[PDB]
């Protein structure tokens, strides 16, 4: 059966890491306009390692959505103070899923948003991250249980390439479970373009 979205966005089952990120009190949601998106495959221990990019986003005057493994209490507190005071507008959420699928989906988001997953495994350092490594989207909406990325700015051809890769994986899948999970990633990408 045919659908009808056109602006649903790419959504995943992770909500805000702090209630203080909420900026739509009537709905209990976080709505960020024209945000930068930081993606990392690790836990954020101290905010200091993120100061360069954080300072850069502040100067740019755009909000920042942080998608990482988790944010330590101390670092989260720092993000909260800064955003409450209006120094830098931010919201943080955990990366979708787990294990290898989490890595794949983090990449899906990076491709959709024109961002780069900051991973030490490939020689990257959060402290060395710059604005070009960040993804972007028209808007992000976060609530207690989910995150929605609307209109990722990624290259059309790159997004198509990622979708093509998944289609091949579906053909190579050896179980319905794996195929359905792969198809779900296609639907997520399709909702974000």
């Amino acid at each position: 059966i045919v659908l009808t979205g056109s602006a649903e966005g790419m959504q995943f089952d992770r909500g805000y890491l702090s209630p203080y990120f909420i900026n739509k009190p009537e709905t209990g949601a976080v709505e960020l306009e024209s945000p930068f998106i930081l993606l990392a495959d690790k836990k954020i221990s101290n905010i200091r390692e993120m100061l360069p990019v954080l300072e850069a986003v502040a100067k740019a005057g755009k909000p920042l959505l942080i998608i990482a493994e988790d944010v330590e209490g101390e670092a989260l507190a720092t993000l909260v103070v800064n955003t409450m005071r209006g120094i830098v507008k931010v919201a943080a959420v955990k990366a979708p899923g787990f294990g290898d699928r989490r890595k794949a989906m983090l990449q899906d988001i990076a491709t959709l948003t024109g961002g780069t997953v900051i991973s030490e495994e490939i020689g990257m350092e959060l402290e060395k991250a710059t604005l070009e490594d960040l993804g972007q989207a028209k808007r992000v909406v976060i609530n207690k249980d989910t995150t929605t990325i609307i209109d990722g700015v990624g290259e059309e051809a790159a997004i198509q390439g990622r979708v093509a890769q998944i289609r091949q994986q579906i053909e190579e899948a050896t179980s319905d479970y794996d195929r359905e999970k792969l198809q779900e990633r296609v639907a997520k990408l399709a909702g974000g373009v």
